[PDB]
C-alpha cells in the first residue's frame, strides 16, 4: 500500500542523521527535506564509491579560466524585488552535489569537498526568486559563492549576512579558481527546480495521507454509513488508489464508536433520514484514487531527476569524447508539478466541500449550523469566519492550479525554443499546498469541534431523556403517554431547541404537544389533562436548569474511536477546548496552533499514532 | 519498452474480428476503437462465461421486490440538440455499459444485455445531445430511452437512417422493455460515456505519441542534426524510463543514417563558423518526450480500469445477501488523468511547433532555405508560409485547451453532488486538442518530405557547381593552387544561398570566388589575370544553364538508404504528391489534407510500421 | 447620451429586425445588428454606393497601379492555400467576412478594383461563400485566401450556392454571371490582410452577448417573483451611493418590473406569518444581482463599441495615400482590439452564467425556495416525479464548461512566421471561444425560463391549495362546534404551514400539516380547563375524509397572479404559443422537449418578441 510508502517517508524524515552522497545510494524526498527543515542533519561525501570516477573525469577535461569566470558573471542576472529561501538554496546545493557523484561533469573533487563544507556549516547565498526557464541564473549565485564574487552576499545561520569572499574564510576556504568546463557545470542544472519539487512532494505525500486518514474523522463526526468503504465496491472497481484509501478508510471505522452512534441515529425516523450519505464522504475513494496515484508517480520522478546527472555535455572519458544532450532540461520535473497541482487542488475540492455539508444543519445529521455552541445563537455564530475562509481558501487553490508548462516561449536567441519552467511550475505547487495546509488546519479544527458537539448531544439527550421519564412518574401520566414522550426525547435533536428548550414553538415541545394530543384521544374512548398540565408546568422548572447543569460540566466515546491521537493533541497538548461564546480565544488562535503542528511536522505524532498497526 | 506495447495497441485495433465480453476478459482501448471505427467488428457477448452470475445477481433483485423505473428515465431526458454525440462514441458507450453488467452486480437482466449485444451489432445508436454530464446521467438515459422504446427518443441505423425508438427495435427484431427493479438506475448509472471518448482519445494519443517520436528522427535528418543526443550514456545516468526509451529508439532511427553522413561532411566544412551544438527543438526531445510518455502510459492503464470495472450504484452482493451504496458512478479517475493527457498532448504540439519553426528559418535550418521554398525565383514562391503561420494558429489554440476542467467543479444537484469529475468534459477537450496534434503532425510531415527533396537536389546541385568550377579551372589554364581555392568555395557556400541568381556578382558564390582570386593572385606575386577574367566570362556563360537542368531533371537518392523512406514513399507515391514549388499546381491544402486523412483513417500506420520493423 | 443600456439593447434588437439593406459607402456606420442581420436573414441585401467611394476606391486603384508599373499576387493566395477539412468557419460567417472584407476598401485605402467590389457585393446578395477551414488564422491571411480564391476561380475552391448546392468555384462565378479575376498590383494583399474573419465572428457574439445579457436582467425579476423575494435590493439609493453605471440601469430594471407585481403581493405577506421563523434578507443570486451585473453590462457595452470600430476601419496594409503620393507601412492587420475584449467578454459570459447557475440552483432545494417543493416537482406522489433534477444536473455541466472556456487566448501568443509575427493577437480562436461560451449560456438562459415558468405555476396552484386547506378547516370547525378561539388557531396552522410540505398525504399524521393542527389542538385543551375532546376528534376524523379529496379537485382543475406580472408576455410564450403545460408525471413529454422550445427560440431570436412586449412603456 502507499500507506505504509509514506509512514516509510515520514519515518525516514524523523530519523535521518546523515545524508550518504556516493553516486550510489539513493536520495529520497524525505531525504531532501530532512537536510532543508532539519539542521542536525549534515552531508556525508564519500570517497570510496565515487572519488575515482570523478577524478578520472576531471583529469581528462584537463588533458584537453577567464572563460568560464565570464559565464558566471552575466549569469548573475537575478532582481532583489522576496527571494528564494535558504531551504531551497541548500537543497540546490545538495542536488548540485549529487549530480556531479556520477562523474561525467569533469568538475574536481575539492570543489564537490567545498559544497559538501558549505552545507554542514550552514552558508548560503540569497537568492533571487525569479530568472529561470529550468536554473542557469539561480545556480550562478551558488557559484558565485565559490569564486568569492563580492556582490554575491551570503547567508551563515540565521542570523549572519556578509559577502561571498567573508564567507569563504569563516569556514576554511579559498576562493576557487575555474577550470576547464567547471564553470558550465555548476550553472547548468536542474538542481533548483528540483530542489522545490522534493520539499513539495514530501509535503504532498504527508498531507496526502492526512486528507485519507481525516476522511474517517469526518464519517464519524457527520454521521455516515462506513458501508461506502467495503472492500468489495472497490475490488470491482480496482483502481489502485481506490482500493488501498478505502482499506485505509474500513480499518479506521472498524470498531468506531461513532458509527454505533450513526447506527442508532438511522434506527429512529428512518423514513425520515437519507438513505445514502453525499458525496463527500461517499465517494471519497473514488475521488482519492487519481490524487494518491498522481503524487506517488510523481514522487518517482522527482527521485530520478535528484538521482540523475543533469549537465551538459556528459564527459565519457572511457570513449574519450564529450556527449552533446540536453540533460539540463526540467520537463520531467516541470510537467508533473502541474498534475500534482491539479491533485492538490483536487484535495482541497474534498476538504471544501465536506467543510460545507458539516457547517450546514441541514446536512450535518443534528449538528448546529456553523457547529454553534450557543446556546444562545444570537452571540455565537461559531466557526462561520472559518467557512467563510475555506471558500477563500479553494477558490484560490483552483486557480492556482492551471498549468504552467502551456506557456513555453522561445527564449536565448531562439536556441531554448522548448524549454520546462521546471521552478515556476514547482513554486505554484509549493504555494497551493501552503493553501492545503491553511485548509487541513480548519478542517481538523472543526472536526474536533464536532466531537465535541456530539458527545455533549448524547449527554444530553440522556438528561433530557431522565427529566421526561421522572416527571411522567411524578405525574403519575399513564404507560402510553410515557413511552410516546420519551420516544420524542430520543427522536428530535438536541441542538434545534438548545437555545430554549422549553419554547413552545420550538421541536421538542412540538413533538411532545402532538404526543399528549394523541394519547387523549386514544385514552379518551379529565384528570389525565391535570396530569399533561402538570408535567409542562415542572418540565419549565426542572429542564433548562438541568440541561445547563451538564453542559457547564463538559465545558467518553472519543475514547475508544482511531483519531483519539488527533482530538488529545489538538486539544490537550496544543491547549484548546470548546469554542463559545464563553471561550476568550478567537478561531485564528486556535487554527493558527494547529496549522503550526502541520508546518513544523508536530501533526505526523499523532497521525502515526492512529495508524499503527494499519 | 512503451514503443513495444503501442505497437501492440495498433496491431490489435487492426486485426481483431469479436470483442470478447465475458467479464473476465479485458477490453483495451484498442477494442474500443476497432468497434467505433470499423464496421465489421463485432461483439461477443459470451453466455456460458457470465450468464450465470448475471442471473444469480438479477434473479436476488427479483425476490427482494416499475413505474419507479420510468420516471428516472423521463425525468433524465433532459439533454438539448442545440451539435449531438456522434454515433461512435454512442457506440463505444453502448459497450461499455455491457461490459459493466457482465461482472454481477448491476442486478439487470440477460435479456436486456442481449439487446445490447443485437443494437450494437445491427448499428443502432441513439442521438444523444453533447452537453448535460457531470460524469453519465443524461447521456445514459437515452440509451434507456431507446431500449424501452420512447418515442421522443431519435435512433440511427446505420450512417442513412434516422427514425423513433419504437421503429428502430421493431426493424433489429426486438420488443420495447418494460423495467424492473433497479434496472433504470443500472441502465443510467455509471462512467460509459465519459470512458468511451476517453478510451478512442487514449487509442490515438498512443499512436500520435509514436508518429512524434519518430518523426523527431527525420527532422534530425532533414535539419542536418547531430544524433548524439540519442547516445544510451547521456539518458542512462538521467534515467526517466521515458527519456530512455524515446531515445532508444532515435539512436536505432538514425544509426547508419545516409542524411547523417551528409551532416558530418557539412560540419566539417567551415566547423568554426556554425553551430556546435543543435538547438533544443531536437538535442532536448528525449527529455522533453519523457514526462509526455509517461502520462499517456499510465493514463492508458486508468481509463482500461475504467472500461473494465462495475460502475454502479448500488453494488448488489448477492452472495451475502447485501446491498452495497457506494459511488462506482464518480468517473474522477478518468477525468483527472484527461486533464493531465491534455497537458501532454500541448506538450507534443509545442515540440512540433518548435521544430517546424527551425525548418522555415534560413539562420536555423542549416543550408535550407526560408519557408523551404524551392524557387528559384524567391520573389513568387513561398513555399510552405501559409504552413507556417497555421502551425502558430495550431499550438496556440492548443496549448489554452490543456487549462484543467477538474478545477471547475459545482455543487451539483441539491447539493449532494458536491464532488463531481466532469469526466465527459474534460475527455472532449482532450479530444479536440488530439484533433488538433493531428492537423499539427500532418503538415509537420509535410514539411519533412519537402525537405527530403531540397537536401537531396542541394547535394546533386553541389555536384554540378563542383564539376563545372573544375572543368572551367582547365580550359582556362589555372594553377592547381586556384583550382584548390575554388573548388573549396564551391563545397562551402550553401547552395540556396545562390540558386536565385547563381552568377549575380553579389551573392555568395560569387563573393567567395572574388576573394579566392585576389587571394591566389597575391600568394602567386600578369596574364593571370586574363586567365581569371575568362573564368567569370564563362562561368556566366554556363553555370545557370547547367544548375537549372539538374533541378529540371530531380522534378520530372539517400533516402533510400534512410529508415524514413515507407514516409517519403508514403506521401510522395501512395498520396501522390510531389516537391512544392511555383510549377506544382496543387495547393499546400491538396497536399496536407491527403496527409492528415491519412492520419486520421488509420492509414499512417502502415509506414509507421514499415519504418520500425526490426526494433527490438 | 445614452439613457440606458437597456434602451440601447432595444435599438439594436429593432434594428436587426428592420433593417433591409445595409448601406455601404465608406461613411456610414456597420453595426453588430447590421452583420448580425445579413447573416440570418436572407432578405436582407448589400448595397454598395457608387457615389461617394467609387472615386476615392478608383484613385486608389490607379495610384497603385501606376506605382507598380501579377504572378506575385497570385503566389500569395497559392501558398496561404493552406487550411485543413477536418469542420469549418460556418457560412453565416463567411458571408459577415466578405461584407466586412467590401467595407473596409470603401475608405481608398487598399488599392482595389472597384470591380472586385461589385463582385463581392454580387456574391453576398446571390448567397455565395467558399467553404473556409476553421483554423489556421492567429488574426486573418489563411480564411480570406478563399475568398481571393473564390474571386480568381481556383477549382480547388468550394463554393455554396444558398443551402443546397455546393460547385467549385469556376462553376459558382459562372452562374451568378461573373468571369474569374486576374489580379492586378496589391489585389491578392488587400484580400487576404484584413481582420474580417475574427471581426465577423465577434461581431454576431456581440449581438448576441448584448440580446442574452438583456434577457438575463430581464429574468433576475421573474425571479425574485417566483422566489419570494425582496425588491427592496432594486432601490435607486442603494445603487445611487455606489454608482457604477451598470449597477444603476439594472438595478433601474428591476425597480420598474416589479414596482406594482402581483406575486410581491403575496411575498410581502408570507414573510408577515411566522416572521420569526423566515430568512430576514433574500441570498445573494437575486439580492447582489445588480452589483453582479455590473462590471457584466460594463464589458459587453464597452466591447460592442470596439468590435464596431473595427467593422469600420480600413484594416489593410499598406495603407495608400493617394491625396500625399506616398504608402504609409503600418500595422492595421493586427486585430488585438478585438482580441484582448473577446477574451473580457468570455469572462463577462462566464458571470452572467453563474448568476443563472446560483438562482437555480435555490429554485430546485426546499430550504432555499421559500415554500416550493424541491426538483420543483409537482407529485403529488414525489417517488414517481423527480421533477426538473434533470435540467438541474445539465445545469452544473453548462457552467462548469463555461468557466473553463473562460481562459483567455490571448496570453499563448506564439512568436510567428519567421520571428516576423513575434505579436500575434490570435482574436478569431478567441471569438470562436466567446461564441461557444454564448451557446452555453443559450442553454442555461433556456432552463431558466423553464424553470420560472414551472415556478409560476406551483406558486398559482399554491395559493389555489391554501385557500382550499382554509375553507374546509374554516367549514368543520363550525360543523364540529368549536370555539372562536379553537378556529382562529386551526385557521392560522392551514395558512402558516408550507402547503408544498404535506401535499404528497395531507392527512398523514407525520406531516406538518397534521403536526402543527394536533400541536394547536393540545394548547386549546389546556387554555379551555371532555366534549370539546369529542368535537376535535370528530374534527380529525372529518378532516381525514374530505381534505384530500379537495386539494386534488382543484390541483386537477388547475392541470390569476401572472395575469397582473409583466413577465405574463414570456409566461405566454412558453406556455402558448409554444404549447407546454405544468412538467409532472402526468405530463408525457419530456423536459428535453420544453427546454428545447424554449431553446430554438431563444436561437432563431423568437424570444426578443416577449422581451420587447415585457419591456415596453420602460424608460
Amino acid at each position: 500500500s502507499h500507506v505504509k510508502d509514506i509512514l516509510g517517508l515520514i519515518n525516514a524524515f524523523n530519523e535521518v542523521k546523515k545524508i550518504t552522497v556516493d553516486g550510489t545510494t539513493p536520495i529520497t524526498v524525505a531525504h531532501v527535506a530532512a537536510l532543508a527543515r532539519r539542521h542536525d542533519v549534515k552531508v556525508a561525501l564519500e570517497a570510496e564509491q565515487c572519488r575515482a570516477r570523478v577524478e578520472t573525469c576531471s583529469s581528462w577535461v584537463q588533458r584537453k579560466s577567464e572563460l568560464q569566470e565570464s559565464l558566471i558573471r552575466c549569469l548573475l542576472a537575478g532582481v532583489f524585488t522576496d527571494e528564494l529561501p535558504a531551504t531551497a538554496t541548500r537543497s540546490a546545493m545538495l542536488l548540485r552535489l549529487n549530480s556531479f557523484t556520477y562523474g561525467c561533469s569533469g568538475i574536481r573533487w575539492e570543489v564537490m569537498e567545498a559544497l559538501e563544507k558549505l552545507l554542514n556549516s550552514n552558508v548560503s547565498p540569497k537568492v533571487p526568486l525569479r530568472g529561470s526557464v529550468s536554473d542557469l541564473i539561480p545556480l550562478a549565485y551558488i557559484a558565485g559563492l565559490l569564486i568569492g564574487k563580492p556582490s554575491v552576499i551570503a547567508r551563515i545561520g540565521d542570523d549572519v549576512e556578509v559577502p561571498a569572499p567573508e564567507a569563504l574564510s569563516r569556514v576554511g576556504l579559498r576562493p576557487f579558481k575555474l577550470q576547464a568546463k567547471e564553470g558550465l557545470a555548476l550553472v547548468n542544472g536542474t538542481s533548483f527546480a528540483t530542489a522545490v519539487a522534493s520539499t513539495v512532494m514530501y509535503d504532498a505525500n504527508v498531507l496526502l495521507l492526512l486528507v485519507e486518514t481525516l476522511c474517517g474523522m469526518f464519517c464519524e463526526v457527520i454521521f455516515g454509513r462506513e458501508e461506502f468503504a467495503h472492500p468489495l465496491i472497490h475490488k470491482v472497481k480496482p483502481h489502485p488508489g481506490q482500493i488501498e484509501s478505502a482499506e485505509l478508510l474500513e480499518w479506521l471505522l472498524r470498531s468506531s464508536p461513532f458509527q454505533e452512534l450513526s447506527r442508532e441515529y438511522y434506527s429512529i425516523d428512518k423514513l425520515k433520514k437519507p438513505k445514502q450519505d453525499r458525496y463527500a464522504l461517499r465517494s471519497s475513494p473514488q475521488w482519492l484514487a487519481p490524487l494518491v496515484q498522481t503524487i506517488r508517480d510523481a514522487t518517482t520522478t522527482v527521485e530520478t531527476e535528484v538521482n540523475s546527472a543533469n549537465d551538459n555535455p556528459i564527459i565519457d572519458h572511457a570513449n574519450d569524447r564529450a556527449l552533446h544532450g540536453a540533460n539540463f532540461q526540467g520537463s520531467a520535473v516541470g510537467f508533473y508539478m502541474d498534475y500534482v497541482r491539479i491533485a492538490v487542488a483536487g484535495l482541497g475540492k474534498l476538504l471544501f466541500a465536506q467543510f460545507t455539508e458539516l457547517m450546514i444543519e441541514y446536512y450535518s445529521n443534528g449538528l448546529p449550523g456553523n457547529l454553534s455552541l450557543g446556546p444562545d445563537l444570537s452571540v455565537d455564530y461559531g466557526l462561520k469566519g472559518l467557512d467563510i475562509a475555506m471558500a477563500a481558501y479553494s477558490s484560490e487553490l483552483q486557480y492556482l492550479a492551471n498549468p504552467v508548462t502551456t506557456h513555453v516561449h522561445s527564449a536565448e536567441q531562439h536556441n531554448q525554443d522548448i524549454n520546462s519552467l521546471a521552478l515556476i511550475s514547482a513554486r505554484k505547487t509549493e504555494e497551493a499546498l501552503d493553501i492545503l495546509k491553511l485548509m487541513i488546519a480548519s478542517h481538523l479544527t472543526a472536526m474536533c469541534q464536532a466531537v465535541d458537539l456530539r458527545q455533549l448531544e448524547e449527554a444530553l439527550v440522556k438528561v433530557v431523556e431522565n427529566v421526561v421519564s421522572t416527571l411522567a412518574d411524578e405525574c403519575g401520566l399513564p404507560n402510553d403517554t410515557k413511552a410516546r414522550l420519551l420516544y420524542v426525547a430520543k427522536a428530535v435533536p438536541v441542538y434545534t431547541y438548545l437555545e430554549s428548550p422549553c419554547d413552545p414553538t420550538l421541536p421538542l415541545l412540538l413533538g411532545l404537544k402532538q404526543s399528549c394530543f394523541d394519547t387523549i384521544l386514544a385514552l379518551h374512548k379529565d384528570t389525565l389533562v391535570d396530569r399533561l398540565a402538570e408535567f409542562e408546568k415542572r418540565l419549565s422548572d426542572r429542564l433548562e436548569n438541568e440541561m445547563t447543569a451538564v453542559r457547564v460540566l463538559y465545558e467518553v466515546r472519543i475514547q475508544g474511536s482511531k483519531f483519539l491521537p488527533f482530538y488529545r493533541f489538538v486539544r490537550e497538548e496544543l491547549d484548546t477546548g470548546v469554542m463559545s461564546a464563553r471561550r476568550e480565544q478567537t478561531p485564528q488562535e486556535d487554527v493558527q496552533k494547529v496549522f503550526d503542528a502541520i508546518a513544523d511536522g508536530r501533526i505526523t505524532v499523532p497521525l502515526l499514532h492512529c495508524l499503527q498497526g494499519f
